[PDB]
């Protein structure tokens, strides 16, 4: 169900928005299968964080 998640990918984990957690964490283990790694590090966790920061400005529109 759930991928290991290192100690600092915890942490990583925890500077994720609370409303977009579960959303990070689905795309972060997700990541994780696409290196086909049981383990999680906090580079995943950060382009999750990261991808979401890319996709959204605030004005999401012109």
């Amino acid at each position: 169900m759930n991928l290991r998640w290192t100690s600092e990918a915890k942490t990583k984990l925890k500077n994720i928005p609370f409303f977009a957690r579960s959303q990070a964490k689905a795309r972060i283990e997700q990541l994780a299968r696409q290196a086909e790694q049981d383990i999680v590090t906090p580079e995943l966790v950060e382009q999750a964080r990261l991808e979401f920061g890319q996709l959204e400005h605030h004005h999401h529109h012109h």
